[PDB]
């Protein structure tokens, strides 16, 4: 079990809301599993207003890519920060042990990079997050954060340990923005990284978000882009918010299993109808699907979720089933 | 298990905080239970300072009424929408599966009315809501919400299995309100429910309440209107709160058997002084009175509670209790 | 059982952040643990800037100290409110059963004390608050607030009945506070007490807190004041929020067994990267170092922690253990 003794493995990370490939149960024992992430600070658009955000991202996404082990594997991260970017970096894994999560360790300028190497002793969906001392709070809000999965070797189980297994996995993350408004009553939108920090603090202070988005703006995950999936098939929910609490909700579903702390040793909850993600953490849910339609994936807050911007879509293909949901009688005038 | 020849069964609704007589456990077998639910635009008067609220309601109250089936058992639900109201309204079950929760089945114009069948299968209590698209967080916030209860067949368990039984039981929903003020630093009093849209989201997005009741208005379940009980009974207490989180605590007593999440196959959380309702759910708690006297029954915000309106009264009657609790020495001069 | 004839003991009160020295699990047969607190009304300094706040307190510290029983224990307190104090004051202990807690039995103005007795027949971390009628909020976010624990008489458990113990406890107090800004936007400093209550509740009523400290001011638990441990050694982490939800992380760290709503009779949760205290009750974690350093124990909000107080630190000594962690390649010039 000395890491340097260990087979090593390059992994290649793919965008949410899709998860790289990877095993659910293995045979396969401990490993190093390689992967090399680099920061991207852009301008981006998160609305249909035009409304722009001056953020920071792992990888140009928001959330970052999710990372997929198994227990007992150990994590080996290169991260960079091109000379392209104006501000220095890190990385604080929940998942880690020491080193305040790693970020003591991966302190990075522009034009610099560091590798990490930690083991994932403990089982679940864990957040990792940008830490800069004395703008931690910027840092997140702008974008920089993502999920750590952790996956038991023998796979997903429920409480009386029968085996759970699903046929897709889907990656969101939630995001509390706070868009200052100037003199006029509009969004301002800012040259640089730099210059919308002092308006964007004054804002963070009131603890009231401009916007609430799913994977960086409004409508990210409807209509074209909305998350698919057939009658019959489990999909696994991951769902990330590094700052702010969440309550998630599936319209017309449930969480068949749910564990909403996010770690995977303790048993899940069954049948819920919303979920509670506490801020600084990930969670996951199953759900297999059993009608056809489109589904609504939302935070609970309805306010939240439509004025505010954080609900998407799931599309299922399938044959509907009358004997779960049947409309007797189809809207007609009340009989005189 | 085809619904089409199940026996069929009407039951009479009943306005909160009481809850429709019903059997806890029961050896009947499945059946289709026929309930009619009418929609109600009205102006309320919430507080006694005379400020009012266009509330939209189910059956006439806040929360819509408790409607109560054992888990394997079809709800038929007629939801009739009368010529004097003015909007379009719709009905979404969190116990449901498919269709948005039943509401794209159920789309009532002024003067129209619809009948929905959905199987009961997953035990607890839900929430249900109006959903009308594009107006969904103003129907909700303005009073159309309730809570489904699925009991388990056998009745309600402990986590070692052991029946739970209760001898009265009590529905409470907590809405959060937002009434705007005028420029004299008055609350707005609109003629019609249009008027007061345009006004009231802007409140809305603040994320700020500027009152949260327990059953639609300040002081609804206090003085004489409290709930009672008696020493030595035992209490099923039902929270709703559709759109935010809440955190319910009985001053002078606690949660002997609780269910936060509201799913009853889960097992229940024991000895519990504050529990926590996620926004967009229904909870329950059971509790077995030991000391008579007033119980206040709040939310543990205690600005919430005592400023902004939501905390209730529960007056119960016996003797008391002085191995429990004794004043020692009554309050006194210190002694010099 | 009769408490009158059980043995009576005296115990002396130590200030937060330490807990007075008590067993984990006892041989002993019940008793009544009689402990005095005194009340006190004094101004205090809450930053670095020399912001003010018209404190009120249980036994001049905020949060008050922790009260620790074996359950099947009574409770004697002798509240003592002295006559340079200027407002009446009570309690009320969430581990009590009748009387809202006590508080009807313990009411003292100015210049009085009182004696109350109650059995601790449910184990736990409970909150004690003080709740005057009609000034129930401003005395609890004023600093009116501690926390009782009760250990089951066998010491703590993990969910297979394997024994736990901890090496050392630590209790927290989580206070979220509404420090009034005048036209200057400057926070305002009053003469007096009563001064100030006129303008706090205008801001309690805005429901977002000017600053969240744990114990009692910006930076108490840090640099020279910093909580303290060794590799190797199991630490109890006792935090309590009387008011508002909080959400409790150990960065570089975990919650190895976490009992979140606080009650010892449940199984605790393990792996925890981030827990949740309900507004209104106190929770436990347990942790045993691995690593050495310096973590920061905060509320997860990043906002809520770096810019309005809620962090503190807990220093650790040891020898670094480069198994869990090791950096591979120390920040460096990217290769061209
Ligand atoms: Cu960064
Ligand atoms: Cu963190
Ligand atoms: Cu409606
Ligand atoms: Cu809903
Ligand atoms: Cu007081
Ligand atoms: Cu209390």
């Amino acid at each position: 079990q000395d890491a340097d003794k260990l087979p090593h493995t390059k992994v290649t990370l793919v965008a949410p809301p899709q998860v790289h490939p990877h095993e659910q149960a293995t045979k396969s024992g401990p490993k190093v599993v390689e992967f090399t992430m680099t920061i991207e600070e852009k301008k981006m658009v998160i609305d249909d207003k035009g409304t722009t955000l001056q953020a920071m991202t792992f990888n140009g996404s928001m959330p970052g890519p999710t990372l997929v082990v198994h227990e007992g594997d150990y994590v080996q991260l290169t991260l960079v920060n091109p000379a392209t970017n104006a501000m220095p970096h890190n990385v604080d894994f929940h998942g880690a042990t020491g080193a305040l999560g790693g970020a003591k360790l991966t302190n990075v300028n522009p034009g610099e990079q560091a590798t990490l190497r930690f083991k994932a002793d403990r089982s679940g969906t864990f957040v990792y997050h940008c830490a800069p001392e004395g703008m931690v709070p910027w840092h997140v809000v702008s974008g920089m954060s993502g999920t750590l999965m952790v996956l038991p070797r023998d796979g997903l189980k429920d409480p009386q340990g029968k085996p759970l297994h699903y046929d897709r996995a889907y990656t969101i993350g939630e995001f509390d923005l706070y868009i200052p408004k100037g003199p006029d009553g509009k969004y301002k939108d800012y040259a640089t990284l730099a210059e919308s920090y002092g308006d964007t603090v004054q804002v963070m202070r009131t603890l009231t978000p401009s916007h609430i988005v799913f994977n960086g703006k409004v409508g990210a995950l409807t209509g074209a882009n909305a998350l698919t999936a057939k009658v019959g098939e489990t999909v696994l929910l991951i769902h990330s918010q590094a700052n702010r609490d969440t309550r998630p909700h599936l319209i017309g579903g449930h969480g068949d299993w749910v564990w909403e702390t996010g770690k995977f040793a303790n048993p899940p909850q069954r049948d819920l109808e919303t979920w509670f993600i506490r801020g600084g953490s990930a969670g996951a849910a199953l759900y297999t699907f059993k009608q056809p339609g489109v589904y609504a994936y939302l935070n609970h807050n309805l306010i939240e979720a439509f004025e505010l911007g954080a609900a998407g879509h799931i599309k299922v293909e399938g044959k509907w089933n009358d004997d779960l949901m049947k409309q007797i009688k189809a809207p007609a005038p009340i009989p005189r």
